[PDB]
Order: C-alpha cells, then sequence, then structure tokens
C-alpha cells in the first residue's frame, strides 16, 4: 500500500508508468528495473553523506590566464556575512575553505554558503579551483559567502527496498484504416550495416496483405553477432513502416515463437529507426506476424597511417577495411584507430568476433592513453552495436571529473539512443555519476525527463533508467523534483490556455493572463522551487505585475520571480520564458556545444563572452528559456530609429545611451569585438551562421547572443553586417576589426585542434535531435586536410562575404518575414 503510493509518486515525476506492461512482447525492461538495483545501491552506500549533501562545484583544471590578469598582488577578497555583519578578508588563491574558515575564527564547526544562492564552498580545494569563484572573477564581482551550518545528509535519506541458415517467417501485415502494391523487407542488422537481406514477393496493399512466407537469410544461425537487429520494413517505391527485434535477447538466447509487432510510420539516418520499441497506438498502427523457430612494408605503412589520420566521416572501402583487419595488432597500437578498425570486422562472422574479443584482451595501449572525449563518443555512436567494444569507451569515460561528466551529459544521455539493450555500460555510467552528484543528478533528471515525454521511441528505456535514478537520489531531492514537476505542469497549461486565446496582444489576453498567475499563486503553486536550467536558484513567488504576453509568433509567457533566499544580496527577479511552438531539445544541443566550445577556448586562453542561456525542453514543442537580463533584439533597435532600411549608426548610438559612463561604453565595445567573434565562428562551424536579426541579441553591456536555435538565393556564412563594423569603427579597417579579424582566427583554429570532437557531437546531434551531406558541411567549414595557414585565410575570406554582401541578405529575410 504505501510502496504503491510511493510508486505512483514515481510515475508521477517520471512521467510515465514503468511498471506497464502492455507495450513488451518480452521482459527486457522488467530485468533491466531488476538489473539496476545493485548499481544503484551501491553509489548511495558508497557517497559520502556530507559532500552529497553540499554538492561542491569544482574543477581541476588549471586557472587560465585572463582570469589571472584579474587578481593582483596574489590575493582573493571574500566577504563573510553573518546575521548583520560582514567582514572583507584577504586570501590566497591556493587556500582551502577550511583554512579560511579558521581566519575567520582567530580574527574574530560552519560552512561557507553562497549568498543567496544553494552553492557551498567545501572540501579539500583550493577555493581558486571552485567554479563560483572562477564565475565571480570573469565578471569582476565580488565574493559574497555566508557563515552557516552544513545541510543535514539525513535529508538524503533513500527508502529502503547449430550450422543451419536463419530464417524468418512473414506471415502478414495488416492496417485498420489505409490501388498499390506493397512488400515486406526484412534485413539483419548490425551497427548500421546490414548483413543480410530479403524481400517478399509484392501484393496488393489492402487493410489485411498476408504472406505466410519462409524468408531464409544467407547468414548462419552460429554467425549470428549480440546487438543484432532484425529490420522489418515496409514498402509500397517509398518506405512506409518499420520496426526491430533483438535477435539475441538480454539472457544470450536466441529469440523464437510469435510475434504481433506494431510498426512506426515515416515522415535519411534518424536515431528512431534503431529503437526496438514497439508503436505503443495498437488501435492504429501498422502491425506485422512472424514466426521464429530455429613487420609491414613502408608504403603500406603510409597506406595505413593516412586512413587512420582521416575524420570520422571519411568512408571506409572494402580495401581500406581489409589493410585494417590484416594488419590490426599495428592498428591496436593506435587509440585514434579503434574507430575505423573496429568497423573493419566482419560482424557477421563468428570466428572473425573471436578474434575482435581477442584482440580487445590486449589493450595495454587503450587503457593507458589520455582520455579523448571525441574518440571515446566515436565508438558510442550508432556504427557500433557490440558491447564490448562499447564498454572500452564507457571505460575512458569513468576517469571524467565531474565537471566534464556536466560537459557531455546531455548529449551522453542521447547517446543512449543508440545502445542496443536497456542495459547497458552507458545506462549504468549514467546512474552512477548521477546519484554521485547532485548537480549531474538534477540535469539527469531533466534530460531523461525530457525525452520520456516528446519520445515514444525511447521513453520505455529512458523511464526505466529515470526510476533508477529517483530510488537513489534520496528523499530531499525527491522532494524538490516534485515541487518543480507541480510549476511547470502548471505554468505549461497556462502557457497553452494563452496562446489559444492576429498577432496583436489585445487588452483581454492581458487581463487573462494577470487573472491567471493570481489564481495559482493563491492556490497549489508552491512557496518556492529549484530553477530547473539554474539548480542553484530558488525561485519564490510570482511577480505578476512584471508578468507579461509577449507579443510574438507564438505568444510566449514572460515570467518573472522573487528569489526565495532571503541572503540574497540584490532584489533581482528571476526571468523565465515559457513557449510552445519551438523545438527546445534543438536548442539544448546546440546550447551545449556551444558550452563545449568555451571550454576548447578555455584552454587555449580565451574568452569570447558567449551567453548560452538556461534553456530544458518539457515536452514536445514546449519548454522553458532563461531569461537574459537588460537585453533586446538587433531588429527592435532598428525598429525604434527606422521603423521598417538599415542604418549603420544605430547600434553604436544604442550602446552609447544605454553607457552610463566612458570606461563602460569602451568595455561595453570590448565585449561586443570578443562575443560577436564568438558567435560568428561558433554558429559558422554549425552551420547556423546565416540568421534574421531578430534572432539576435545584445545586452546593455554590449553582449551579443544569438538565441532561438530550432528549425536551421543569396546566402551569408554568418552576421556580420555594417552596423556591427560601424560599433567597431569601420565603413577600411580599424584597430577594434583588426583586433576582431584576430580573435576570429585565434577562436576558429582553436576549434579545429578539436575537429574530431566537434564532427561527432554534430554528427550525433542530428541523429537524435533534427541524410550524410548535411553532416558532411561541418568538415568543409573546419577546413579538414588544409594546414593552418591555409584555414586562417579561408575564415579572413568568409569575413570579407560578409562585407561584399552587407544589408542585401538582412534585407532579404525581412521581406520573407512579410511574406
Ligand atoms: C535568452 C533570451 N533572453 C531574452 N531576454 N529573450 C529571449 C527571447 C527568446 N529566446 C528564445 C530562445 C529560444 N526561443 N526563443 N525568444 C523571445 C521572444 C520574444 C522576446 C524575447 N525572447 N531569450
Amino acid at each position: 500500500e504505501e510502496s504503491q503510493a510511493f510508486q505512483r509518486q514515481l510515475t508521477a515525476l517520471i512521467g510515465y508508468d514503468v511498471t506497464d506492461v502492455s507495450n513488451v512482447h518480452d521482459d527486457e525492461l522488467e530485468f533491466t528495473r531488476r538489473g539496476l538495483v545493485t548499481p544503484r545501491m551501491a553509489e548511495v552506500a558508497s557517497r559520502d553523506p556530507k559532500l552529497y549533501a553540499m554538492h561542491p562545484w569544482v574543477t581541476s583544471k588549471p586557472l587560465p590566464e585572463y582570469l589571472w590578469k584579474k587578481i593582483a598582488n596574489n590575493c582573493i577578497f571574500i566577504v563573510i556575512h553573518r546575521s548583520t555583519t560582514s567582514q572583507t578578508i584577504k586570501v590566497s588563491p591556493d587556500d582551502t575553505p577550511g583554512a579560511i574558515l579558521q581566519s575567520f575564527f582567530t580574527k574574530m564547526d560552519f560552512v561557507l554558503r553562497v549568498c543567496g544562492r544553494d552553492e557551498y564552498l567545501v572540501g579539500e580545494t583550493p577555493i581558486k579551483n571552485f567554479q563560483w569563484v572562477r564565475h565571480c572573477l570573469k565578471n569582476g564581482e565580488e565574493i559574497h559567502v555566508v557563515l552557516d551550518t552544513p545541510p543535514d545528509p539525513a535529508l538524503d535519506e533513500v527508502r529502503k527496498e547449430c550450422d543451419r541458415k536463419f530464417r524468418v517467417k512473414i506471415r502478414g501485415i495488416d492496417i485498420p484504416v489505409l490501388d498499390l502494391t506493397v512488400f515486406v523487407e526484412a534485413n539483419i542488422q548490425h551497427g548500421q550495416q546490414v548483413l543480410c537481406q530479403r524481400r517478399t514477393s509484392p501484393k496488393p496493399f489492402t487493410e489485411e496483405v498476408l504472406w505466410n512466407v519462409w524468408l531464409e537469410f544467407s547468414i548462419k544461425i552460429k554467425d549470428l553477432p549480440k546487438g543484432a537487429l532484425l529490420n522489418l520494413q515496409i514498402y509500397c517505391v517509398q518506405l512506409l513502416y518499420y520496426v526491430n527485434l533483438l535477435l539475441i535477447d538480454h539472457r544470450f538466447l536466441l529469440r523464437r515463437g510469435e510475434y504481433v509487432l506494431h510498426m512506426w510510420q515515416i515522415s535519411s539516418f534518424n536515431a528512431d529507426k534503431l529503437t526496438s520499441a514497439t508503436n505503443p497506438d495498437k488501435e492504429n498502427s501498422m502491425s506485422i506476424s512472424i514466426l521464429l523457430d530455429n613487420e609491414m612494408p613502408n608504403q603500406l605503412r603510409k597506406q595505413l597511417e593516412a586512413i587512420i589520420a582521416t575524420d570520422p566521416l571519411n568512408p571506409l572501402t572494402a580495401e581500406d577495411k581489409e589493410l585494417l583487419w590484416h594488419f590490426r595488432y599495428e592498428s591496436l597500437k593506435h587509440p585514434k584507430a579503434y574507430p575505423k578498425l573496429f568497423s573493419s570486422v566482419k560482424w557477421g562472422q563468428q570466428e572473425i568476433v573471436a578474434k575482435t574479443y581477442q584482440l580487445l584482451a590486449r589493450r595495454e595501449v587503450w587503457d593507458q592513453s589520455a582520455l579523448d572525449v571525441g574518440l571515446t563518443m566515436q565508438l558510442l555512436d550508432c556504427n557500433f552495436s557490440d558491447e564490448n567494444v562499447r564498454a572500452i569507451a564507457v571505460q575512458k569515460l569513468e576517469s571524467l571529473e565531474d565537471d566534464d561528466v556536466l560537459h557531455y551529459l546531455l548529449q551522453l544521455v542521447q547517446a543512449v539512443k543508440f545502445e542496443p539493450y536497456h542495459d547497458s555500460a552507458l545506462a549504468r555510467f549514467l546512474l552512477k555519476r548521477g546519484l554521485r552528484n547532485k548537480r549531474i543528478g538534477h540535469f539527469l533528471f531533466w534530460f531523461l525527463r525530457s525525452e520520456i515525454a516528446q519520445s515514444r521511441h525511447y521513453q520505455q528505456r529512458f523511464a526505466v533508467i529515470l526510476e533508477a535514478y529517483l530510488r537513489g537520489c534520496g528523499t530531499a531531492m525527491l522532494h524538490d523534483f516534485t515541487q518543480q514537476v507541480q510549476v511547470i505542469e502548471m505554468l505549461q497549461k497556462v502557457t497553452l490556455d494563452i496562446k489559444s486565446l492576429k498577432y496583436d496582444v489585445s487588452s483581454q489576453v492581458i487581463s487573462q493572463l494577470k487573472q491567471k498567475l493570481e489564481n495559482l499563486q493563491n492556490s497549489q503553486l508552491p512557496e518556492s522551487f529549484r530553477v530547473p536550467y539554474d539548480p542553484g536558484l530558488k525561485a519564490g513567488a510570482l511577480a505578476i505585475e512584471k508578468c507579461k504576453v509577449m507579443a510574438s509568433k507564438k505568444k510566449p509567457l514572460w515570467l518573472e520571480f522573487k528569489c526565495a533566499d532571503p541572503t540574497a544580496l540584490s532584489n533581482e527577479t528571476i526571468g523565465i520564458i515559457f513557449k510552445h511552438g519551438d523545438d527546445l531539445r534543438q536548442d539544448m544541443l546546440i546550447l551545449q556545444i556551444l558550452r563545449i566550445m568555451e571550454s576548447i577556448w578555455e584552454t587555449e586562453s580565451l574568452d569570447l563572452c558567449l551567453l548560452p542561456y538556461g534553456c530544458i525542453s518539457t515536452g514536445d514543442k514546449i519548454g522553458m528559456i532563461e531569461i537574459v537580463k537588460d537585453a533586446t533584439t538587433i531588429a527592435k533597435i532598428q525598429q525604434s530609429t527606422v521603423g521598417n532600411a538599415f542604418k549603420d549608426e544605430v547600434l553604436n548610438h544604442w550602446l552609447k545611451e544605454k553607457s552610463p559612463t566612458e570606461e563602460k561604453f569602451q568595455a561595453a565595445v570590448e565585449r561586443f569585438v570578443y562575443s560577436c567573434a564568438g558567435y560568428c565562428v561558433a554558429t559558422f562551424v554549425l552551420g547556423i551562421g546565416d540568421r534574421h536579426n531578430d534572432n539576435i541579441m545584445i545586452t546593455e553591456t554590449g553582449n551579443l547572443f544569438h538565441i532561438d536555435f530550432g528549425h536551421i538565393k543569396e546566402r551569408v556564412p554568418f552576421v556580420l553586417t555594417p552596423d556591427f563594423l560601424f560599433v567597431m569603427g569601420t565603413s577600411k579597417t580599424s584597430p577594434h576589426f583588426q583586433k576582431f579579424q584576430d580573435i576570429c582566427v585565434k577562436a576558429y583554429l582553436a576549434l579545429r585542434h578539436h575537429t574530431n570532437l566537434l564532427i561527432i557531437l554534430f554528427s550525433m546531434m542530428l541523429m537524435t535531435g533534427m541524410s550524410k551531406e548535411d553532416i558532411e558541411y561541418i568538415r568543409d567549414a573546419l577546413t579538414v586536410g588544409k594546414n593552418e595557414e591555409d584555414a586562417k585565410k579561408y575564415f579572413l575570406d568568409q569575413i570579407e562575404v560578409c562585407r561584399d554582401k552587407g544589408w542585401t541578405v538582412q534585407f532579404n529575410w525581412f521581406l520573407h518575414l512579410v511574406l
């Protein structure tokens, strides 16, 4: 009764009932629910109670030069508040919070929490290595901390608990509601590669079509590898329906018996085409009925090395594969070659696979190599179905620190879509790291929940993983998650209702919104909740007066909240946009790559001032967007002066009038230069550079940033318009334009050092979140195969294209958004 009620809370928290067995043909999901019990308990029993409660957010990376140049006399100042008294203290960058606390005790046990935030400076780490400190230095802000009690670890209380050939019988297909022809195609797939293919005879396409044909494949039973898929597709010639069935299940048993599989409808490659899940809609979907009842030369070395050196998108010829395989032992000495090598494996040949597993027993070089995320991610994509191969990637991932896990978390969750089985090393890894650390666990929740809400293809899998995490995260976080879920469900209903009620926000609309928000505040809207994109902030009451409906196409809600923390230094509100219509999954992915790009630039001592705003997709074409404060649209700035034609002087004028002093205006101009360069490089590489300037914003302190990334004739590589160059003092060249060009080149070249990582992430993004030719764009953008000097000029030329095209492209967009 109590256990049954606890499951209902989980169901409401998850957004899917994991105990549901209406859409299964076996027990893989249950087996996985049972399988994850140990991994969960083990991490729960192993984590340090104190450090888990306080979740310090630290890094082992060096402090970049641009942050060292901001600290003088090897002295960082910290302000310590208590009750109504605060004192500034001189602290060395190398000091530990424990050593700092002894100073504020001798000078005249407690813990140092960040003022206005659930964020604690604790543990055996130098204060320079705390993220919040690094954040403070970055923005020239003082470190305000409060001396108070460590949270009670008791709050994280966890509740106690054969030589024959293979063949398939195609009985027939049926559709509830449909003179063309139709045929069934059956494929034995492994890692995108097709091992064997058979076809039924084409028949008239009616509501029921029977074949009763044994389709005999050329592959033997013994030759079938683990993770092999029977992929069943229906062509009428165009594809209409597909469904998959693992030939060897979770218990290493060959699949036998009768199956009636409800298939997926088609809207080139897509992660959804790989799913082992069946269509839950029995009432409306097509189904299929089946029956199963069964040492080297110098020239070659150069040839080999060339292959290894090619990018992850360069396809291998049979010649290249036969070369890699024959010299596998030599290939094994090169971590970089593992993806290509393991793609040269004939997986439909048992004795070859045996050799492959023996080859993986000689992993000395792999184990010893420095972790390479791009390389590691390559082995976790759709090209690799083998659990043993995939496990060596997850093994490399084990050495990542929390800081780094957070950088890659989203696409690691997405990568689970490429796993053949519900239980996998990667699933256990994510489960492990989320239970170890509250921040990773917070975002894991939202990432898993995002897919569960809008992916029928993977919700079952992801829902099982989420239940596993929620059963170990502890009572306190379960309370936080519940609070958060209640708030967003409430505000999503309001979002859709207002939208339902001409792109002119009428008087009666503004009235209705104010009404609905007041009625929530009084009723069940909890006094406070963690901000989903910023788990360190607690949002209090709605600041109703400041809430409005935006005069945009999709009519999004502009919401502002009080901070629940009374120790907050400011009276700043928390701004959240709730929107329906944009696919915010696409925003999430792009934003995540932007953060990775920022971390790449830090390693070369660059700060290009990107503003990768918080964003959490909560369902189909719906979610939340962090409001960047003091920010307006480049279009609106043009609208206010001109109306509808574009003037060059306007933007530089805007920065002047929004600046109090000359010193700050110079700082605003510098930030523009750095941030404009940052977005020019990032967007160009990503193929999202050609944007209408309604989708480009700038802060009152000069920080340019792109927004609304979902769903992306004269063309432009990026947006560097005449108004942008006028701020830089050009119409010719300038000290600011020279610096802009200098930053661009350095930023462009810095990304190219990480070519493989970017190609893979972009590649995975398109497969999980959006053909081959779309993916290949990034190779040309990253000028693979070209030296640096030649690459420098390439991007220099892209700047010149923008200068030549002036206002043409922008003007065209304006016309396009006038129909
Ligand atoms: C990150 C951010 N900050 C601000 N101030 N505004 C927005 C924003 C956005 N952002 C956004 C991100 C993704 N879709 N939309 N859309 C609108 C529409 C009207 C007015 C403002 N916005 N986004």
